[PDB]
């Protein structure tokens, strides 16, 4: 939020193709990348160096946002996507939705969309139709990453409540678009 | 092509300095990177996730494309730029020709020009003067790579008809800046 | 094979703890590694540089052998071992088989077992009870590897024949510790 | 331990050169390696794949052994060892002690030496007198990896007391070579 | 310069919130990043190779600048930012003054800034108040970089004077900010 | 060297199948590996941390010695091995001479044989037949190596003489296995 007094790139990548079904997300954090959080400055078009994690703690999956949506938080919706190999940083790719990771921290809602890139350009991930068929272990394994990972950053806390569907992550996405909108 | 009804940053780098001899080229795929396309949007100045390597083989050499071209099949001038160490995705080096490699897939016509940077830039390869100083063994490994790595692209395929030289790559340039403006 | 005249680490690795259900494999090429071939000096217990693989081509699951075995071809029993981060270059893991990729090369009978490492070792593969679980793209993706990667060796040429189960890969394993001690 | 029945390399390194003062320092497995653990079989003299890391978290500094020692929990002393950058995973350090971090797991005393090479081969870690002088910021993120890592493995929990000093460290080197003769 | 015939993104970048303490720079070069140059297009938005270092040397910490600066050399205030871990190329980074390395090379003045992240960014780096806290090896070994990286670059040297504090830092940054706008 | 109250792996890999044409070099440190100087233990048959590198400067070509052979300087013979990958340390790879790079240091002589692998092995660099075939800029970039890696060790120094080819090579071959058997 800027001030009245001060008032006086990535922001034209369309939110998807066909939306809530088919959207984009540009990517900030690569999975298994060293542990520095860079979050995009979408009036600048550049990541920015945003922390380095006190944990010392890599995300699992690829971390990222859609273009031109707003959520309740004041950041775009934030997305998860799994591939089998790391995507570059900031790249751009075309998406589905398997679900929701719903969690919340100190400053409120802290909700995360899980993704997949589309059959066609990724058919390694085309066996996962929902957040119900992604192995255990890795929603595990992100689960106790989003818990842990700011345990060391003072005043900063996340909790996680569980997981929901595709009409809950298609409605995050809905209602994002809306909010950007006004 | 966008159709009527719709169509109601790299743009802005020059194809070359001194053209067709001097070029520039913009990275879309390092050499040896893990083994997914990306593709530049030119529109929107960004790479954007492609593909997913079936046969996950990984490009033997950096791939990328002349900005403000445009080749019969709808791509910009796509180039293969031989380095000693990968470039980085999304930077742009000045080049000059050693020749084509002459392909045709599934789709029609599918040259690669074959490049490498000013020799005061990388004086590492100053001695290729031509495609013909290119090591045998890394022509047979990029003639194969092309060969092979759609192989489990349903639909798809690609034949290598052979090698030309600098002439046919300024011709591949001249052509293709010329098509760039109408 | 030595001859007569000059006949005047690794092989005190037992092939297995319960064979040939529970086996041990000595790695030699991490997947996705440098494409550079590896293979064990038994006698010596180091791993030798075999060959600069002529496509470039890497390994998609890690590969290693089973220590006191030998099979008709003089090799080792041949594993892949399947992972969710490459294993280190001359590690031993305990493993389980998925089943067996049958081949034949220039040479003969060029048969490879393919196995996980145990549950409690690696939760991230006890869904892969057999070789039918296993990804078709990884299938896909290893049978095109064996296929293509010795393409550009002179004289060498490798046929897949298919895939068989536990009970094929069981006999391997327990003819190839046979044939070892006589 | 082996039973009667059946009981029918890196044990010849030295403990030490100057014990407890200059002990030598095997490496299992380095700093931010990929998240796969490996514990050195000291018969065999070869790194085994012991676990991959349920919460996929990396070692933020080297992990290794000093060879012939026997702590009580049956593991040989294991150690710690901070390095600007990481060590080759089968190889040896000469190295000092700045302290310990004593811990407790499901299966009883838990203790880490904390140490680092020689001024000599490491200039980088000279300023390394004790434990106090180890950044706060690696403390608390080694005192969280430990608290953390294992919160996957079924039955598994490790709880960290806090650190101690190199006198401390010592008597766990004096009393592990000690118990390691009997 | 551009002549008068010819002439007829990250300029967009503020110099810094709060100059000169505050201030932000864009990264070029990671740190041990394989020695390749590469230099930001301020016209363009884009990361230009440059040069391949002759020596093969890598910077031993990151390397870029602040924008809407103009040093008397033609460039703009150039950067070396300390990290625990390696920035990405193009990325920014809001940052702190340590001091100045004075150099000069065949071309004339060749100072660069020594700077780290805030505390809250990178925790790390918040015992760093100025270039004498750097450590010695490390100061020693930026030095030696300098002195010799360009060894092999025809007619190219660099000679290091020594190093200035935060004040010095700061007028270098106020200036370059005023030439930059005339 | 041990004294007599004292006194009181490797070592059994033969210098070469043919020497001193055909000789075999077991691997220390890897190409651009990061800089930690690791030396074989020849007794223990481990790698040993033996220094980081002050200077933080990256090994351009491989580095190994040539079991069962002793150089005047009690070294082993040692061995610069040029490949396109580079090889994983502790490894062996069968070998062919090109030269010898002449330079002495503090303590005496301080020749390094230049090799390849053979071109079975290697076809990649079959085409080096001589010293004078290896490219100017790498030959330059290992001479500036040596001249200045070691230029932060107190009391250390080191001079480069000049190249020497084949003959010269094998001489320091045969000395060395020589030397070796006493």
């Amino acid at each position: 939020h800027m001030g009245t007094l001060e008032a006086q790139s990535f922001s034209n990548v369309p939110a998807g193709k066909d939306l809530p079904q088919d959207f984009n997300v540009i990517i900030e954090i690569p999975a298994q990348s060293e542990p520095v959080k860079y979050e995009a400055d979408k009036a600048l078009g550049l990541l920015v160096v945003d922390r380095f994690i006190g944990t010392g703690m890599r995300y699992p999956v690829n971390y990222g946002f859609i273009p031109q949506t707003l959520s309740g938080d004041g950041d775009p919706v934030d997305v998860l996507v799994i591939t089998p190999f790391p995507l570059l940083a900031g790249s751009v790719v075309r998406a589905r939705a398997l679900g929701m990771l719903k969690m919340t921290d100190e400053s409120g809602v802290d909700a995360k969309l899980v993704a997949v890139p589309h059959d066609k350009v990724c058919p390694m991930t085309a066996n996962l139709k929902s957040i119900d068929d992604v192995p255990a272990y890795l929603k595990d394994q992100i689960k106790h990453f989003f818990e842990q990972y700011k345990a060391l950053e003072k005043g900063k806390w996340v909790k996680v409540e569980g997981w929901d569907g595709i009409d809950a992550a298609h409605k995050e996405i809905t209602d994002g678009v809306a909010n950007f909108k006004k």
